[PDB]
């Protein structure tokens, strides 16, 4: 079929993957991987191996891996814009879908595809323009994505009857269309809330996805576009157990189309326990710089931190239960800042905390692995380029996370994963059960 | 505090329930209730005891129970409208929230409360009126519910900081407000799609929820209002493992407010594997009546069915894996039809299938428990009163299911249930794992 066509490459991979899972399940489907306890059921399935998600896996020693590749390896190998040095999100998506590193010519193809499919129907433009400024940007995003399901071709084809084995084909189309549209929707929200409802302008079919997005947002700094490339790539996926991904997976399994699956996933991302870490850190940093001042000594910063731990408070963005070192997504952003904004005062604070915090967390003993995550670094970077509207920052996370959750959604359907339908129990039934047990 | 105030009654129950779970978990939290196998992970958690959901439990011998009470018992004991004989959904909600059967005076209070809170902001009315007729009614519903989260008082209070132990209080308020609003939203959708965008009119504060809903829909038959009461009560809840309920539970656990949780749940309900059983049956019945005609003999119907099973097809609405008898939600609707529309031709067919199908399924041996479910009866009833717009039927299911999923959501938050966050694995990691295992 095609070297550069993603869909031809996918069609060739899928049957070989079906056959490999079938023979694995034939010898080991009955193999016990864990026990369920009462505490796990009350505890939000904490520590329960419950689903198969193919695109990304956490390595406790190396950080999140994308189809086997660590972040450093991705930065190295994935194609960059011309004149750029940050990896294009297009190439990340290719890798997640195929397991393979795309050539420059495959990535260039994918940029064009996304530009060609980027169109919004008039009812969605009209809806966005009529929303009030007190409707949160993530609610605006989800509702507009729900309203685009009028454009789903899977929804249409399923109603006309199609064979199970062919679902993935139209799923693939709808996912490609949704990704293409996302930056248009997100930029209309940004401009309507924060730039007096000015026009997002036109798509340029020779640019990459991120560049079209930053144009439509109204930004002109070439290095902001480089930041956006990096940012969208590194927030793209993080296993399937997080609420945004699991929500897409669960709604997807009912054969709701990608529009509906993704909007549902954005409603979970909007939750304060999933979507707000970047903002929480930036607010704390802001408070901190006010308290201690602009050229604080290492000693005086260390005191502040100790005073804070010995007050039952925590340092946001620091500490993990599993990963044994600094998140490499934190390190990526560090290096960017060292090249492009090393003299910024809020970055200097973020760098100074990186020097000092980890050791203070050890003196306290408590926190197991006292290293920072991706959210400890992202706000100060956005802020520097003038993207200061913190309520909006979860929208960017969402546009990124689409790449991961939709790449998986194609494979959930290719492999014929069934409806997700665990069994619930009430407190009374558990009590009855452990007494008969 | 109050006899008739639901919130005072709830406040008194919650600490006693907290203490009972804490002491149960203290002696049995480590008690193993199941094993996880490879097949369960590929199989959408099939047969995995994974969450605690308090409001409803399936009895394999008696059907779904609401806080311990079977459906027959509910019909008996729950208050009816004056002059009516079908249970008010208000009393069902009371039972789900409290575990207790409300008095007539408590139900009357709850009717008034819901009328008092029923208001839509102008941006939502404007949004609904501008949607095109090709946007599916469930997409319209979800997007309008997402857009109402501007009215969430939990969202507001959480941002201002509130104590964990007090979440349930504002959750309760938002749930009460959402239930109050649901019929307004749903009736605007109905009228805009199917009655030329005519007005839904005003709420009457002396009527019950269902009566206000059927008024706003444009219906005037007193027996349609009785049907609506029954329908909304019996579709209200069915454990937590179904996609709509589990989706609300999962999004909820991130501390997304009820608006966002419920809209996400409607995106899962809209999936063809969850939300379309009523319609599938009615379409099949329609085809059947055309094939065999209006006064078909028992013999000729039996032949048709056999010809259909011996052709690798199935009879929709019949057969269960667990419940060992006819769904009592099917039986409820049967009796209604016997009193109010026993001479309707499509009901006669539905009754004739009930006489004949179960035995033909046994001759085939195959289907384990050859009895009908709630979805085998609901369409012909809607159809009879002139509610013929099949795309809309999932909206009614949604308005009903709110009662169940929101009653639980209050208790998820009262009891401090954490984030839901199972662990995912890729095919490669499972392979690696069973080889080290
Ligand atoms: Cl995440
Ligand atoms: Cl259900």
């Amino acid at each position: 079929a095609s070297s550069t066509n993603l869909k031809d490459i996918l069609a060739d991979l899928i049957p070989k993957e079906q056959a490999r899972i079938k023979t694995f399940r034939q010898q080991h489907g009955n193999t016990v991987v864990g026990q369920i306890t009462v505490d796990m059921m009350y505890g939000g399935m904490r520590g329960m191996k419950g689903l198969v998600y193919e695109t990304s896996v956490l390595d406790p020693d190396e950080g999140i891996r994308f189809r086997g590749y660590s972040i450093p390896e991705c930065q190295k190998m994935l194609p960059k814009a011309k004149g750029g040095e940050e990896p294009l999100p297009e190439g990340l998506f290719w890798l997640l879908v195929t397991g393979q590193i795309p050539t420059e010519e495959q990535v260039s193809w994918l940029s064009k595809e996304w530009a060609k499919r980027a169109a919004l129907p008039s009812h969605v433009v009209t809806m966005l323009d009529n929303f009030p400024t007190n409707l949160h940007p993530m609610s605006q995003l989800s509702a507009a994505i729900t309203a685009l399901n009028s454009e789903s071709n899977f929804a249409r084809a399923y109603a006309e009857g199609i064979h199970r084995t062919k679902y993935w084909e139209l799923i693939y189309e709808d996912c490609m269309d949704l990704i293409a549209k996302l930056p248009c929707v997100a930029a209309k929200i940004y401009r309507n809330l924060y730039r007096e409802g000015s026009s997002i302008g036109a798509i340029d079919s020779k640019l990459d996805w991120s560049h079209n997005f930053t144009n439509m947002l109204g930004y002109t700094d070439a290095q902001f576009t480089e930041l956006m490339r990096l940012y969208l790539t590194i927030h793209s996926d993080h296993e399937g157990g997080n609420v945004s991904a699991h929500t897409s997976h669960l709604v997807g399994s009912a054969l709701s189309d990608p529009y509906l699956s993704f909007a549902a996933a954005m409603n979970g991302l909007a939750g304060p326990l999933h979507g707000l870490a970047n903002q929480e850190v930036l607010v704390w940093l802001t408070q901190l710089q006010k308290e201690v001042g602009k050229d604080v000594s290492d000693e005086k910063l260390r005191d502040y931190i100790w005073n804070t731990l010995n007050s039952g408070r925590v340092v946001p963005g620091y500490g993990h239960a599993v990963l044994r070192k600094t998140d490499p997504r934190y390190t990526c952003q560090r290096e960017f800042a060292l090249k492009h904004l090393p003299h910024d005062p809020m970055f200097k604070l973020v760098a100074q905390l990186y020097k000092i915090v980890p050791n203070v967390l050890l003196e306290q003993g408590k926190a197991k692995n006292p290293w920072p995550n991706v959210d400890a670094h992202s706000g100060v970077l956005l802020q520097y380029y003038g993207m200061t509207e913190m309520n909006y920052y979860t929208v960017l996370f969402g546009v990124s996370r689409a790449l991961g959750v939709l790449a998986q959604l194609i494979w959930s359907r290719a492999l014929g994963f069934p409806l997700e339908r665990p069994k619930s129990m009430s407190t009374d039934g558990l009590i009855k059960l452990v007494d008969s047990k």
